[PDB]
């Protein structure tokens, strides 16, 4: 689900699309298997059309 650009000051390692799942009722994001460890795959684009 939607891919979250991260870009951190000072910190290495936490930068990549970060899967978050979001209900806009709520206003928050269900964490992707209860963290926020980053995932793989650097930075894909799948849809050329913005």
């Amino acid at each position: 689900k939607y891919y979250a650009k991260v870009t951190v000051t000072g910190g290495t390692g936490k930068d990549g699309y970060y899967e978050v799942s979001v209900d806009k009722t709520n206003g928050e994001v269900t964490l992707a298997g209860g963290a926020t460890s980053p995932l793989t795959g650097g930075l894909p684009a799948t849809a050329t059309e913005d």
